[PDB]
């Protein structure tokens, strides 16, 4: 008896509308061939730049990128290490951004959330190589997404990474796809990548947007980076007496990933960060940032989801909600990461603020700041009339 | 225009009576043989099923005993490791039709590939409790030292249905006295062992003491897995007709002729449906992690790619089915939700561009597909 | 601070993003362009007359300062010029993104 | 290293022009003798400018100093130039938007600021001149051709 | 009518043949040919030798004239360095091209690639004839020119022109690739030459290397600078439904591409299978016996021969060089050999598989064969 | 001069800025393709047939 319910599909209306967009996603998933293309690959120095623009192909339905990153950073301090933090080379790509052909903007986030949202979607961490006794030599083989745990004074390091850019929903769920075949204008995926100023932390800084941290740090340097966009679509669309058949619905829904900060944590005092109107959430990441320091929960009392009138759905310790986490993605987020999935029964306030993600912290440092991270459905023209984040 | 009609009922038609059959009957799992033997004098036999109900497919244990006799040299598993306990597998139905013919390795591969992890591993993790490798259900010793002897435990599944709830492939032995044939070649003194410089491909362990290594005997044991009460109704025998007229196989390859920065492409076969296709890059007795390899891909012959891709990435698709990477050299391809399906010969090929090619390269090809009876089953 | 203080500023709305994110000699330059000078040193402008900043959600529309550096009490202290319908300052209005 | 630079614009709207930030750092490693700025100094900063639309049609083609100049005209006054007052209030050459030390002593680095308006449209309000985006095609061409 | 769906398809192709043709005709009488600068850079390949250079996307674009120029310094205490058989054709080690739709074309290395300019040039690519002229012409501006060898303590001067070609040539657009759009991003790749490549010790392979000799040791690049030019088509006609463009050729892909083939053996035929479905414009086998590159005294024989073991032409390697003069007006390098089959493209699936053949009557350690082909292929159907 | 007292030799126009701006030894080089060797010292060609 969080407040509005099930009248919020009476409202929708368009049964039929519904019937129609999933018998349509049905036959374009049946009829077209799906297809992942290089579209671009590059290497440069992030002394001179590390901002890009990459231009997709305008083809078919397309439902997400695969960026490969790779990279090698050496350290040229004279004797002192360094060692991956802990988001480590999740920390290649600090920002993504996608803009559609219409300009409108689907995800705006951290590399380090969109990474998060990865490995909550695949139900374990994201292309990663589970140990096993097996006697086949099965394994990290590969290394696929790889990096040294440290440098030594002098070494060089090589690094691998691996985001997956979500437009559509999942591989069967259309939803957040972008139709790319009709208009000429172009998609826009930016990406901005970690440089000599973003990925080393000197010890007692926050590690938290670097991939390694250590005495030698301040002689880190990257030797090069690299990248190779690829491209996932539909190609092949079917066709009808009305033309392409085409789940509207679909088409016409954002599915996004955002981030946001909010400051002015105190002990013992529940800090509650309002969800929006108008999205329905299907996933929230909360990162205590505590000055810096990022504890296993031993720094909050506990963190809920709270309605307005009814009080908490869900108000646990910090170990009893690592637990309900460990239940979708098969281990815990590192140190001071939090998880809440809600995708079957999205947050959803219709008006701003009656769904909010509450933290009541224990400790609290100088600079302590929630990083919110943020897995959502819109509908486009919703997004694009009324809608914040954020509620002071 | 009738045709597409005919086809949909035709299919809701098989599904209803695939759904009555696997809530009626009841699953068996029942041993057929088991046998311990010495390689040096046989290591060809042919285990001959039951013939009841309708067979899903055989769960092959193998247990072996290893010796090192070399006076001062050890050796050390190769990537296959016991994978290569049988050489190959061949299966022939009641009718005299063969499904699967393929190699152990590959056969194991599918297995894993079909569980969507190492398969009947032991997953690691922190639990307090010990849960664990308790029961080294697919074991071997990473080394067996000079003058000392290894046991080995390997699982493998040959299939005949496609899996536990689609019985596609599967076939009806109630129906004939005529026996099927489950013929195993298993690993001898002469393929177990690989010298070092020596091709590791098919062998288990490899090393300075291999020509002195030895089998002390070879066990196996086949459990028979079936559905039986079969549900009976008017005509009779309620039974997926589709089903029971498919095969569902598995096969293997070997292609050769590979050259530097060139694309390499083995065309599939008309005809099958293929689910899954695995391609083992064996440079000349070397198997690298994707460094000598440029892409991989599949296409329409000089068009291309459905998924042309640098090794690495190949593999992280490999990862999200089986939840870690293949051995060093083997390559993956799920196509199951949409089976490569040419009607033209060679309209589907399977590509590699090789960076380096070392001499006696090749690519050694498995397929996992679905074709198709000319003629369904004999009813009563 | 003239500036090295500030990565970025800009005016964003819910949904598209910035219509005008730029790093604050840039903003400075737009502003050059209004006073024929720069006002002192910390104090931004935005001129937004042709054109005037109307939501009709609360919030859809922000202003935006993304800080390079950020010193204990620090605050950004906000100058407003508009022109509301009385009746609606009267009865739906405050000021306030926490 | 590299002067010549072909930007991308990206293709959204109706494209009215292009602000171009330059900024430099300049060495002086004589053993004694200064340099001083000439009379165009940081203007040229930019050799030259070119524009190609997406139907590769030819716009804009000239100098830096050129372009300067035309910004000044248009602007009526020194491009986002800082005026002097009597004020009290510190107004002033405060960001520094265009700027370059008068003179680069013998062992000194100087740091200087540039900027340019590169039109399609003529004005704010006069459209003649902008660009479309309804084309079907390419992508515009903006190549700067930078001082060595 | 009885509809033959392979006579039909056919009959189809034909149209669309002339179609193709037209449009070419059409295009080529009414736009207008350019050539600019795209991109410039002088560097130490010490420092850097890989550079990602990004074509103006503009037109219909027919290639790339790669200007290389370098300074190269000896600094043996008294031993000298001679040019390779190849010597500047080395300065870029490879080159790979990929269009707007990021499909790759042309990925080959220097050397070949500049066999190919002057086979297509008919002459030494960009080369000064010497003639008896009274009046000053020859080398006057050395478009295309190095020392013959650099002494100890002393820097050379080279100049080396690669044309990278999409289009076949300039009056026949297969290949060429398509600028009315939106696509993507060539990433004309360029990978120069090194210290490590460009100097080979006395006994090393010469191959890929530019200088050899017994001051290899102490040579180092000083510099290298390209200056990279486009061509293309500007102001494209347009007609009725857009542009009048030849669909054929802008869905072709004209490339070169090289590779080694190992496994030679005396007085045995060493058999390289064409790759199907490509149609092969050229061919080129350079026997790097070993690193020894002999002018055919290696070779009994060199060939082409399709599936029935029946050879086109069979030849001892001076009449196969005879060959060669007539379509270049004198002998490629040691080592290498040419094959033309420009006016019939080898193609496999109109005669059974080819292949190109090479009797070895002397083979070295590590002997091999390097492969360069120029091909264009398309799509390939049929049915019952 | 062989080129040295010259930056760059072009074709221009009136719509398009330059359809063949290029440095002597390039300009010399498409001359080549034209008459097999270098017109003499300071001689600069162009063929528009």
């Amino acid at each position: 008896v969080q407040q509005l319910t099930p009248a919020q599909q009476a409202a929708l209306r368009n049964q039929q509308a519904m019937a129609a967009n999933l018998q349509a996603r049905q036959i374009v998933l049946q009829q077209s061939y799906p297809v992942i293309q290089q579209v671009e690959t590059q290497t440069f120095d992030p002394a001179n730049r590390s901002v890009f623009d990459v231009t997709p192909a305008n083809v078919g339905i397309v439902k997400g990128f695969l960026v490969k990153v790779t990279a090698a950073i050496t350290n040229n301090h004279a004797t002192e290490a360094v060692a991956l933090t802990d988001f480590g080379p999740a920390n290649l790509v600090q920002r993504v951004i996608y803009y559609d052909p219409d300009n409108q903007r689907h995800t705006e986030t951290s590399g380090w959330h969109l990474h998060f949202v990865n490995t909550a979607k695949q139900g374990a961490p994201f292309l990663s190589s589970m140990v096993t006794d097996s006697p086949i030599k099965y394994g990290d083989v590969m290394n696929v997404i790889d990096a040294p745990a440290t440098i030594a004074a002098g070494a060089t390091g090589e690094l691998t990474m691996y985001y997956w850019v979500p437009l559509a929903y999942s591989e069967t769920d259309l939803t957040g796809a972008v139709l790319a075949n009709v208009p000429q204008s172009k998609q826009r995926l930016k990406l901005e990548f970690a440089n000599n100023n973003t990925a080393f932390a000197a010890v007692g800084a926050n590690p938290l947007e670097a991939i390694y941290q250590g005495a030698g740090a301040a002689d880190c340097e990257f030797e090069e980076i690299s990248y190779t966009v690829y491209q996932s679509y539909l190609d092949q669309l079917p066709v009808g007496q009305n033309g392409y058949i085409l789940p509207l619905i679909d088409l016409s829904t954002l599915y996004n990933l955002e981030n946001s900060a909010q400051a002015g944590l105190t002990p013992n005092v529940d800090f509650v960060v309002q969800y929006a109107n108008l999205y329905r959430y299907l996933s929230t990441i909360a990162v205590f940032d505590n000055g810096g320091s990022f504890n296993a929960g031993t720094d909050i009392n506990y963190l809920s989801q709270r309605t307005a009138n009814f009080s908490d759905t869900r108000k646990l310790d910090p170990k009893t909600w690592a637990a309900q986490t460990r239940r979708r993605i098969a281990t815990d987020f590192p140190k001071g990461v939090y998880y809440c999935d809600n995708r079957d029964k999205p947050i959803y306030t219709l008006q701003y603020g009656n769904v909010g993600f509450v933290v009541n912290p224990k400790t609290v440092n100088q600079n302590a700041r929630l990083l919110m991270g943020y897995e959502y459905f819109t509908s486009r023209t919703e997004l694009v009339n009324a809608g914040t984040i954020s509620t002071t």
